[PDB]
């Protein structure tokens, strides 16, 4: 099942497809995984690139999309909403209230944008907590494993994020994931960023607790050359 986890990764975060694309066993497809996380590239499944594939992150595929989306894939207006559309029952509603604003406020200081909160689905960003099958076609996949994912800027459920709620909702210390964290690179997302290979980066697609200010120069950088 160690083939099995690594089948399903490569797959499912679009390793194989762009293996396939150059006409190439799982070797190919381990070395452009191992390029995109910046582990050796020894395009063998070795300790590393297991380790890698067991550790908790984003469901979001770092080569490729989810599906073919609508427009450029940025916002083209500056005032971006935002709808908390439910709760998880792990933390109290204000600290996941202030989890996300916490989170937007990253953002806010290093773009032209900001974010409001509002109370309808007419919102840019619909923030959601789900389990499996959710209602986008994109289910999650129980406890571990993935931990959210979002969709690019756009109309519909373009801008939005959802959170797992089959993971424990922390603020990443103690016991559980920290939703401010998460939330933070998800948003990122919804803004338009794709994943970083550089491992302490916030939109690094593997889930790291740290203490520290989240963004990091790839982070600014990448929304600078954005908006
Ligand atoms: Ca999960
Ligand atoms: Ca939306
Ligand atoms: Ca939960
Ligand atoms: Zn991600
Ligand atoms: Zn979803």
């Amino acid at each position: 099942t160690d083939r099995q986890l690594a089948e399903e990764y490569l797959y499912r975060y679009g390793y194989t497809r762009v293996a396939e694309m150059r006409g190439e066993s799982l070797g190919p497809a381990l070395l452009l995984l191992q390029k995109q996380l910046s582990l050796p590239e020894t395009g063998e499944l070795d300790s590393a690139t297991l380790k890698a594939m067991r550790t908790p992150r984003c469901g979001v595929p770092d080569l490729g999309r989810f599906q073919t989306f609508e427009g450029d894939l940025k916002w083209h207006h500056h005032n971006i909403t935002y709808w908390i559309q439910n709760y998880s029952e792990d933390l109290p509603r204000a600290v996941i209230d202030d989890a996300f604003a916490r989170a937007f406020a990253l953002w806010s200081a290093v773009t032209p944008l900001t974010f409001t909160r509002v109370y309808s689905r007419d919102a840019d960003i619909v923030i959601q907590f789900g389990v499996a099958e959710h209602g986008d076609g994109y289910p999650f996949d129980g406890k571990d494993g993935l931990l959210a994912h979002a969709f690019p800027p756009g109309p519909g459920i373009q801008g939005d994020a959802h959170f797992d709620d089959d993971e424990l909702w922390s603020l990443g210390k103690g016991q559980g994931y920290s939703l401010f964290l998460v939330a933070a690179h998800e948003f990122g997302h919804a803004l338009g960023l794709d994943h970083s290979s550089v491992p302490e980066a916030l939109m690094y697609p593997m889930y790291r607790f740290t203490e520290g200010p989240p963004l990091h120069k790839d982070d600014v950088n990448g929304i600078r050359h954005l908006y």
